[PDB]
């Protein structure tokens, strides 16, 4: 239901970020990158990275990850 | 149809940052954040930045953007 708000897209796209960590996936360089970067996401948008809980507690993404929710998506523009 | 593979995401993640120094809507000091950030998510996803237009022509999430593709998203996981 929600327009996607810019601290709530960058929620999903840090929460994105610190779940690629959180199951170590990725490399020890990448992760590094991935903190750094969300220091300026955080920056950026003007929000702390744990007030991502409480942005994915308010918006409607609960329950699921970006990916998940970039899964469900389908367009091909076939011109 | 897409699961949503890394650079896919990373792609509309970056693109998304680009749209939003592109119409010039964030600040100055977010978009320089956006700047190096976006070096941070190229390094950590292992993709250059203009890859981002090739990925996003193979992958069918053309036509649209980060942002609308989560408005399209509406879970409430009342419970």
């Amino acid at each position: 239901m929600m327009s996607a708000s810019k601290e709530e897209i960058a929620a999903l796209i840090v929460n994105y970020f610190s779940s690629i960590v959180e199951k170590k996936e990725i490399s020890e360089d990448g992760a590094d990158s991935l903190n750094v970067a969300m220091d300026c996401i955080s920056e950026a948008f003007g929000f702390e990275r744990e007030a991502v809980s409480g942005i994915l507690g308010k918006s409607e993404f609960k329950g699921q990850h970006l990916a998940d929710i970039l899964n469900s998506a389908s367009r091909v523009p076939e011109s």
